[PDB]
C-alpha cells in the first residue's frame, strides 16, 4: 500500500531436496518508476551480509513501471537448518529502504506416509486409467511428488496443494493418467516423494535371471 | 609403550549413515591395575566439554588388569560435518592424563559407483550360486554394503575391506551366495550401498497390474 | 498419553521485562511412581548444556504419584533475543528420555497503545467507581499491566487475557475499582504497561512550587 | 605528527540510548592533499568487515587541505554490548593504511541517582529563576540530561561535563532557567536523565477528575 | 566489607609466557566460618561454564576462619587473546553468591627495549660487582626478567616493580650481583626478558673453532 | 586437463613464522585467452568471504595466453591455527567457476632438534670449509633455516628439502661454506631454525668484560 513494493519467495521444494540442484531465494521489486530506474539489493544470511546474489536485467511492465529481480543461491544444508535470508531494497522512489526476511517453516519434521491405489473396475472401461498416490502425515508442507516408470519420468500427473489435516500435518494426492494398455501390459509405475523428513544415504542396484 | 593405554574408535559406518540410528565414539582404556580401579573420562566436541557419555561397567582381563570403556553418542550431522571428538582419561596408575582425538576422514567426498554381475555359466552347475556387487570410486572409505530380496534382508554375503585405488578413491566387492533354485525362480536381488556421498530426501512406492 | 509426562512453562512476563528480576523457565514432571522416585534433568540453551538449574523437592500427589519440578534462571537479554530452552527428563519408569523446548514468541514486536477512561456519569452514583485502561496493538502477547497512585501500587484491578485482533496484534482491558471518594478528591491514577516493545533507558524527577 | 591524520568519534549518548534513533560512529580524515583527493575506508565490527558506511562529500579546508568523513550506523544492542568498531583509512599521500578502533567504556554499569532542587529564596527576587538537577553515581560517563514541562521540551538549560568522583563514578549538574511567573503559577518541571543503567520496558498513562 | 570475601588473581607472567608451563587463575575465599565449612565454585570462560578447576584442601586461619582456594588452569593462547575468567563463590554464610572476573590488561602491546650496563670503576673496588639491566617501553606491565651465564641460571638478582612512564609504557631495572672475580675472568652474562610483545618461532645453535 | 587452470600456493614458511612479516596465499590462474581477458576472484576464510585481496596486473604468456595472480594477506595466528583459505575463479572462457582451498598441514606439531658439526680434518686442507647443521624430528615440514655470524646474516648456504623420516617426522641438512681463514680466526657461526613448534616470548642481551 504505497511505493515500489517487494516480495521474497523461497526456493522450489525440489531444489531444496536434491543436493545436485541449486536452490535460490528470489527478491522481486515491483512498481518502480522510469524516473528512478536503478535498485540496490543488500542480502544477509542470519544478519551477515553476503555477496553472491545476481540481479536479473530490469524489464518494463505494461503499466509503465519496472520490475527488478535479485536471486540469491542458498546452500542445501543452510536452508534446511533454518538460516534466515533477508533482502533489503533501495531505490530513488523510496525514501527509506525496505526489507523482507524468509526462512524454512519451523516445527518438528514429520515423515510422509505414502499409499498407492490402482484404477477402479469402473475406471478401466475407458481408454485411459488413473493411478493414485496419497501422501499424508508430513511436516512441513514443502514437498515434491513425481512419477516414473522403467527408469524414465512420467509427467502426465496432477497433484493437489498440501491441505492441513486435523493433527497439524499436511496431506495431498497425486494422479497419473496413462493409456489403459500400458497399465494392462504389466508396466510398473512408481509414485516418488521428496521431503526433508526422508533423509538417507542409500542406493541400490538389482539383479535377476534375465 | 608403558602405562595404562587408550584407544579411540569411530562409529560404525552404518550407524553414521542411517539417521534413525545412534552412532557412538568409543574410548577404551586397557592395562589398568586392581590397585587403581577407577578411571575418569572427560569428553570434548571441538574442544567444548560435553556430559552425555556413559561408562560401561569395568571388567577384569585375564592378565590381571582391568579394561574400562566410555561411549559417547554423536549427532548424525556433527560427525559427517567433521567435528573432532576428544577423550581424556585419568587414572591413579597414570601420573598425567592421556588424551586421544578422532574425527571423520577429511577430503572431497566421492560417490560410489555400483555394478552387479550374475553368476557365470560355470558357476551354475552347482547347488549354490554367487552374486557379485562391485563398488568403486568412493571417498572416504567408510561404507556399508548389504543385500536384500523381496523386502527382506539377505545376510549370506562376504564383503572385502576397502582397497585404495590408483586415483585415491577406494574399491570393494561383495558376494552373496544363495541356492541356485532361488536365483532360477526369478527372484530379484539387490545390492544396497550406504555412503555419505549418496545423500537424498527421496522415497517411492510402486504399483502394477497384480 | 502414557508414562510420566512433562510440561515446560515460560517465565512470567513481569519477570522478563524488569531487569531487576529473575525470570525462570520451569520444567514439571508429573505421573512419576513411588517405584522410581528419582528424576534427572538435563537443560540446554540453544543446544548447549548448562548447569545452573535447581530441582525443587519432590512431593506426593494425592493420586499416589509424585510431581518433580526443575527451574532454570534465564538471562534477561537471552530470553528476549529468542534463545531456545530445552528440558530433558530421565526416569526409571520411562524407557527413553523425554524432551521439551520453549522460547519467546517469534514475529515483529509491536508497541502497545494505551488509553484510559474515567468512570461514566452512570458509574458515579455508586460508592465505588471503576477506571478503565485499554491496551491494543501489541505483539507478542506477553504483557504485564498494573496500576498505581501516589507512588504506591493499586492492586484492586482485573485484567482480561490478551485477545488476538483482526490485524494479528493482541488487545486487552484492565479495570481498577476504587472508592468514589478517592477519585472525587482528585487523586491521580496511572495505568502501567510493561511490554518488550517499550524499551527505554530514561527516568525523570519532577519539581513544582510546593 | 606527520601525514594525513584520522580521528574516530563515538555516537552521541542520546542516540545510543533511544532505540528509535540511529547512533553512528564517525571516522574523520584530515590533512589530505589536493594531489591525492581520494580516500578509501574499510570498516570492521569485532574484526568482520561491514559495508554499510557512507562517505560524506569531501570538502576543502581553508589551509589548502581536504577533510573526508565516513559515518557507520551501529546497532543499538551492539554498541551497548561492547562491540569494537574499526575504521581503516587508505590514501595516495599515506604510504601505509592507518587504523583506529573505538568501543563503549568498559566497567560495571552504575545507575544515576537524580535529585532536584527548587530556587533559593534569594533566587526568587529576580524575574528568572533557576531549577537544579544533580545527577551522581553513574558509570560509564555517557549520559544525556534534558528537561520538560507539560509534555513539551524545555531547552533553556546548561549542563556540566561529567566529573569523576572519589568512588570512580561520575557526577554532573543541570540548571534550567525559566520565567519566575511560570514557576509561580505551579507548572511542574521534570529533569529527564538517559543512561544505559536505566533500562526498562515500561510506560504509563494517567487519569484524574478533570 | 562484611561477609566471607573473594579475591581473584591472574597467572604469573612467566607461566603465561612459556608455552611449556601451566598458567592458572586463582580464586581465594577468605573469612569463612566453621559453621559453614563448604564452598562451591563455578568458573566461566567468556561466560561459558568450564569444569577443570581444582579446589585445594580448606585450611583454618589463625583468626578462627577458613580460607578456601580454587585454581583454574588457563590455555596459553586464551589468556593472551584476552578471554575473561570468572569465579563465582557460594557459601552457607553468604546469602547470595559473589562473583569476580579477571582478564589480561587491554591496550596495544609494546615491545620492551633492553639495555645492559657493566659495573662502574667505583663499583669494582669491591669483592662483588653488580650488573644492570634496564628494560623500558613495554606494555602491558606483565613481564618476567631473569639472568643467566654459561647456559645456567643466575638467581642473585633484584628487579624493581614496573613503573608507569610519562608515555604510558612501563619501565623497570634488574641488578645481578656476582663475585668480581667471575666478571674479571670474562664470563658472559645475559639479561633475559620475557614479554608478550616479544613473539618468535626461532632457535639457534652456534659453532666455533674449539 | 582442459580450460584455464588454477593453482593455490601457501605462504613462505619464513613469512608465517615472523610476526613482523606479511604471509600471503597466492592464487594463480593460467591458460586464459585474449578473447576473455578479465578474471574475477572471490576469497573465503573458513567459508566467509573476505575483501582484502589484491590482483596483480595480468600479463601475456609467450604461448598466447594470459596469467592472472591474486594475493591474499593472511593473519599470523589464523594461518597457524588452521583456517582454510579458498580462492574461487570466474572467467568468460570458463563455463563454471573453479575453486581451490589451502590450509596448513594438520597433525601434532613436533619440535625440531638441531645439531651442528665443524669441518672434518680432511675438509680443512682447502681454502674454504663447510659448516653443517642437521635438523630432525620436526612436524609439519614447513621450516626456514638460515645462518649468521657477528649479528649479520651469512647467505652462502645450501639447505636440502625436508625428507620424511621413518617415524613420520621430517629431516633436513644445511651447509654454510665460508673462507677457512674466517673459521680459523675463531668467529662464531650460528645455524638459525624457525618452525611453528618453537614458540617463545623471550629475548636477551649479553654483557662481558670488554
Ligand atoms: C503493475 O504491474 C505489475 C506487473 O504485474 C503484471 O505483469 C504482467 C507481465 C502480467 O503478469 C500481469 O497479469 C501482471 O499484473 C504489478 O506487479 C504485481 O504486483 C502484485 C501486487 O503488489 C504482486 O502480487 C503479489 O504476488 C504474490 C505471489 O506472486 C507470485 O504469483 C503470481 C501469480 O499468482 C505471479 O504473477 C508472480 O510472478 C509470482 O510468481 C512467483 O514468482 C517467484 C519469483 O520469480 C517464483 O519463485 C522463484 O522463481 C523461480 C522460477 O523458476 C524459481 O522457482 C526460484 O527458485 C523461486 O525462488 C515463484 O515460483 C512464482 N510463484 C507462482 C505461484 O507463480 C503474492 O504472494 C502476494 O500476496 C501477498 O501480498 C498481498 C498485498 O501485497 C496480501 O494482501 C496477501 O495476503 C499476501 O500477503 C502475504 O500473505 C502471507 C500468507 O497469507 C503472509 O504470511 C505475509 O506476511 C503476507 N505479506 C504481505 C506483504 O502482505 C502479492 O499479492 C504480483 O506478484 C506482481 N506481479 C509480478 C509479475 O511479479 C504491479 O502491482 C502493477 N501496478 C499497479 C496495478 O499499480
Ligand atoms: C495425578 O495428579 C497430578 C497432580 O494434579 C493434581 O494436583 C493437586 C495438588 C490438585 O491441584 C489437583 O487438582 C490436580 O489434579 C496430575 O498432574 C496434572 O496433570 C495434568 C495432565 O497431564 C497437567 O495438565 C497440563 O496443564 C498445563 C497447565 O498447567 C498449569 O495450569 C494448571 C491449572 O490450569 C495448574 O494446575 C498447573 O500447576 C500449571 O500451573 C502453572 O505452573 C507453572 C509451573 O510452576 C507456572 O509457571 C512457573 O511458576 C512460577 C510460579 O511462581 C513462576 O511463575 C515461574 O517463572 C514459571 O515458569 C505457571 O505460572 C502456572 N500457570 C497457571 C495458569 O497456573 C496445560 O497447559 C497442559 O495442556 C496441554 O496438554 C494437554 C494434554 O497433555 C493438551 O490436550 C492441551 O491441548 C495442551 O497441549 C498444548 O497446547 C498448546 C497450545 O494449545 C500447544 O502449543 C502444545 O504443543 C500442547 N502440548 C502438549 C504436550 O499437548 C496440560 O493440560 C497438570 O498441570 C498437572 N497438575 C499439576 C499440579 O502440575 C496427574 O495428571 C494425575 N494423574 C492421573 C489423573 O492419572
Ligand atoms: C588544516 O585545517 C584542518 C581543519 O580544521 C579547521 O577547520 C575549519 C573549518 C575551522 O573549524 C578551523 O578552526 C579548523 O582549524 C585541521 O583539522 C583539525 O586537525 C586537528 C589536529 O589534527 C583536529 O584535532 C583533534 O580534535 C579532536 C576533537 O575534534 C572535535 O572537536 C573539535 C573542536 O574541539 C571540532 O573542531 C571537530 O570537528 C571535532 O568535533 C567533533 O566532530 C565529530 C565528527 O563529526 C562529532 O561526532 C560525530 O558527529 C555527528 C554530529 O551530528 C554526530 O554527533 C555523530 O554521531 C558523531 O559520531 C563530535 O560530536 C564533535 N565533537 C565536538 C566536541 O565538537 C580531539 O579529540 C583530538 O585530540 C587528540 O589528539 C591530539 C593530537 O592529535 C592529542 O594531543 C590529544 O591529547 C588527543 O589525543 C587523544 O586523547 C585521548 C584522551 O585524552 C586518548 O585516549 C587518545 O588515545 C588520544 N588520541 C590521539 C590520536 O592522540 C585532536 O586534537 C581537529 O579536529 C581538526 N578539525 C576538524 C574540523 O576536524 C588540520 O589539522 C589543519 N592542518 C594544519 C594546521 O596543518
Ligand atoms: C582472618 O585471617 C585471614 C588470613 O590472613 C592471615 O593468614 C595468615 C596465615 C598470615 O598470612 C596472616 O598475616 C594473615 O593476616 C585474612 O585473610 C586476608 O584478608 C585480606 C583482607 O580481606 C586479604 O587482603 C587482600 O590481599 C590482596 C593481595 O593478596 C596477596 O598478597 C598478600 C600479601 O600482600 C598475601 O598474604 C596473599 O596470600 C596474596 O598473595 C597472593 O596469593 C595468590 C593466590 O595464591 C597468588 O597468585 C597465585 O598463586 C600461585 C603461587 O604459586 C601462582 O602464582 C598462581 O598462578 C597465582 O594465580 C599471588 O602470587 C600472591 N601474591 C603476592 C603478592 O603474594 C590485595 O590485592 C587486596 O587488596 C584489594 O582489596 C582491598 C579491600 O578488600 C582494597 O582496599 C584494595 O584497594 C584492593 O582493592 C583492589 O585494588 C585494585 C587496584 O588497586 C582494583 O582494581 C580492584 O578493583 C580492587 N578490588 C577490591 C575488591 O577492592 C586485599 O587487601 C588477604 O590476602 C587475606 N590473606 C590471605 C593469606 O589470603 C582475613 O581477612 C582475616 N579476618 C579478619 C581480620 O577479620
Ligand atoms: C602456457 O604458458 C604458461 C606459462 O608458463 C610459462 O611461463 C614462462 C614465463 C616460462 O616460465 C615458461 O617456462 C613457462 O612454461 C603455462 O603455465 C604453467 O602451467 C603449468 C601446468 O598447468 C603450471 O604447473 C603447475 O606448477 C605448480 C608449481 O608451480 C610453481 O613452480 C613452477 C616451477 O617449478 C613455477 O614456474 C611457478 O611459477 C610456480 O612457482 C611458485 O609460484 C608461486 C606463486 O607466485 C609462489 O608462491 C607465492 O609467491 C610469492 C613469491 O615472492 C610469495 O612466496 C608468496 O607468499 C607465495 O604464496 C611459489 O613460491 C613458487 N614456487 C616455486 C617452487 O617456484 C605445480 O605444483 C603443479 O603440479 C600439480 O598439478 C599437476 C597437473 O596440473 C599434477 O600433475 C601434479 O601432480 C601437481 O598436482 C598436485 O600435487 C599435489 C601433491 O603432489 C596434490 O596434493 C594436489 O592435489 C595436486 N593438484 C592438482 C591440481 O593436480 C603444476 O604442475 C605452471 O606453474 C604454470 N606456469 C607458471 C609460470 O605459473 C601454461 O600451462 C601454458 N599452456 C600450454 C602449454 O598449453
Ligand atoms: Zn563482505
Ligand atoms: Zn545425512
Ligand atoms: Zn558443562
Ligand atoms: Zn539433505
Ligand atoms: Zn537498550
Ligand atoms: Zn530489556
Ligand atoms: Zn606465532
Ligand atoms: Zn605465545
Amino acid at each position: 500500500l504505497g511505493g515500489p513494493s517487494v516480495f521474497l519467495f523461497p526456493p522450489k521444494p525440489k531444489d531444496t531436496l536434491m543436493i545436485s540442484r541449486t536452490p535460490e531465494v528470489t527478491c522481486v521489486v515491483v512498481d518502480v518508476s522510469q524516473e528512478d530506474p536503478e535498485v540496490q539489493f543488500n542480502w544477509y544470511v542470519d544478519g551477515v551480509e553476503v555477496h553472491n546474489a545476481k540481479t536479473k536485467p530490469r524489464e518494463e511492465q505494461f503499466n509503465s513501471t519496472y520490475r527488478v529481480v535479485s536471486v540469491l543461491t542458498v546452500l542445501h544444508q543452510d536452508w534446511l537448518n533454518g538460516k534466515e535470508y533477508k533482502c533489503k531494497v533501495s531505490n530513488k522512489g523510496l525514501p527509506s529502504s525496505i526489507e523482507k526476511t524468509i526462512s524454512k517453516a519451523k516445527g518438528q519434521p514429520r515423515e510422509p506416509q505414502v499409499y498407492t491405489f490402482p484404477p477402479s473396475q469402473e475406471e478401466m472401461t475407458k481408454n485411459q486409467v488413473s493411478l493414485r498416490c496419497l501422501v499424508k502425515g508430513f511436516y512441513p508442507s514443502d514437498i515434491a511428488v513425481e512419477w516414473e516408470s522403467n527408469g524414465q519420468p512420467e509427467n502426465n500427473y496432477k497433484t493437489t496443494k498440501p491441505v492441513l489435516d486435523s493433527d497439524g500435518s499436511f496431506r495431498l494426492e497425486s494422479r497419473l493418467t496413462v493409456d489403459k494398455s500400458r497399465w494392462q501390459e504389466g508396466n510398473v509405475f512408481s509414485c516418488s516423494v521428496m521431503h526433508e523428513a526422508l533423509h538417507n544415504h542409500y542406493t541400490q542396484k538389482s539383479l535377476s535371471l534375465s
